[PDB]
RNA sequence: AUGAGGAUUACCCAUG
RNA sequence: AUGAGGAUUACCCAUG
RNA sequence: AUGAGGAUUACCCA
């Protein structure tokens, strides 16, 4: 394979979709972000190591710009209020097959598949309740 | 309402879902578990705070087990062999929308969607290049 | 442009052949693992710095695992058995001109090419005789 | 039967070919030169040993000089302008089955294949990228 | 796309162009050399980093040598006679859309452009007057 | 000679290009500015001086104005989140002739080149990758 | 607060 | 961080 | 820096 690719981050029907593209590199850390500015940017980097003897760790970084009131190009302070950020860690024992780190993926998108609890609480300014 | 309800975590199709039911919810943390003994289960755990004036943070947990069953004293308890752990923290600005909150719940779903970049790694137990 | 790529570690006809993928390349390490479980799979790290003033110093690490399973009370873990490690360090000046690297290249292909006295006594459980 | 005799480290086509020849097999390192002046000369070395208990151990050593002539108050004499060193060991448990030591031998000959990254990285006086 | 491409650093018009090709990304330092003896190369580096909190930083450095041939103990090795250092780093806002950060572009090629004012000094090794 | 005159140093096909002027020579520092505010102008400033013994030495300092957004005349605050800033050192040994100078301005000239990496990561927002 | 810090994963570490 | 600070150029210096 | 030094292999030793 080859996946450090372009890829569809936000799918709004074909028509608006946020597509987020390859653009550093630099320590294998690798960046994808939207053709923005660096303070509007959509932006996703990804990065595998062994953390310890029996784990390996993905730390996925994902930052997401507030767009109701945006001007676009413009700059926006405090850069706090402006932007989300979200970050994950994926923890995987060594002995986790192909087969098993398959499953592993499923979790996550079932998780966050919508109608499911946690989507619903975030899209909704919420916690549980 | 009440988003506090059980969701399919693992959807294997119709067959063998890992489905996770509401658990606890004791010192603001909504907990799911699958039915399993405590020792076997899947877990999910959620909670949101107001982390600084301005932001609002979730912090996810799901843990997958490896089950097995294991001869300890001659005798065979169901356990797991190991667990994958995944660890997740949402930083959202007080001053986003509920639309604005739908674009980061659309983010996630696509960054982890079948085929992308970072779902692919993961399932093969390799790196982005 | 890139090297860091996967590639055919163990070339087994067309089938049964060992791949190994890009990982992770931190601190000038680039490493290459081959799929599935990251406990039973083959290596490959290198990693080139300028030794002295005059040299670079390439640094070559392979393993080779034994693959099997673990079995303790009933539990049991895909492992390697035991490994075999390979390491290289190869000088080079920096007066070498492409066509010197292109011959020192030719020297480490020669030396393990199949049937010449080094490649068949290690084939062979063997030493010089 | 032996394996300490003269083999083609350099293969060039069948004309430029670099030989070496064995040259001695003193103390458990056996010795092979190239033919003509010692001081231009091609060397490789070999040794194995029981490194432990479990292992043994190969140390395989190749140097590769850069053919010139000093010119030194008018007496001129054959010289390396400079040499290349190769340094590799090699770790093979006991419990290797010839089988085991065949694979170990084809993983070392992919490493170095033509067209792979590191033996392309070298060749090119480069690193990984 | 990876931009991390070969180019021609000096257009003698077809004939005895320099060109320079991707050669290490170890440390997040994207580096390009010339085909020559690392003692003779042409050598560009190029790094971005996120400076402050508001900016991005790219620190960029070309070599150019001036190639020789030295008698060293009474051997001939390929050298350079001196380099020229070119050494620049290029701060922009977080802020700047792409449209900006071509105009950053264009400014520097027009800065320059043949006949301009600076490359005109240069050339003739002559201040602005 | 006399090379401190006006030039164009953006370049937008001769409709709305950037020319700038001699504005200052205190100190034997060369500067143009373009027809804005100067908080808002291109500005561009060089000098030459003797590093050291052995080489001479040019500083070119350049500032480019973000444009998105604009607000012609204005007080836009901060100073920071509107400006970019080049910095360029060019060391030349004192050994260089104004053909090895006509070289090292070729050189400039080819990095910046369109199409090549180093200026299509600029103009994208991106590292190398 | 931050960390491509660690975990046996609502715990621990470091820095600030 | 800054320097029309230096270099043998991904290093060093000074100040803050 | 070297070592036909060792390894649980980018660690440890003289």
């Amino acid at each position: 394979a080859s996946n450090f690719t372009q890829f569809v981050l936000v799918d709004n029907g074909g028509t608006g979709d946020v597509t987020v593209a390859p653009s550093n590199f630099a320590n294998g850390v690798a960046e994808w972000i939207s053709s923005n500015s660096r303070s509007q940017a959509y932006k996703v980097a990804c990065s595998v190591r062994q953390s310890s003897a029996q784990n390996r760790k993905y730390t996925i970084k994902v930052e997401v710009p507030k767009v109701a009131t945006q001007t676009v190009g413009g700059v926006e302070l405090p850069v706090a209020a402006w932007r989300s950020y979200l970050n994950m860690e994926l923890t995987i024992p060594i002995f986790a097959t192909n087969s098993d780190c398959e499953l592993i993926v499923k979790a996550m998108q079932g998780l966050l598949k919508d109608g499911n609890p946690i989507p619903s609480a975030i899209a909704a300014n919420s916690g549980i309740y």
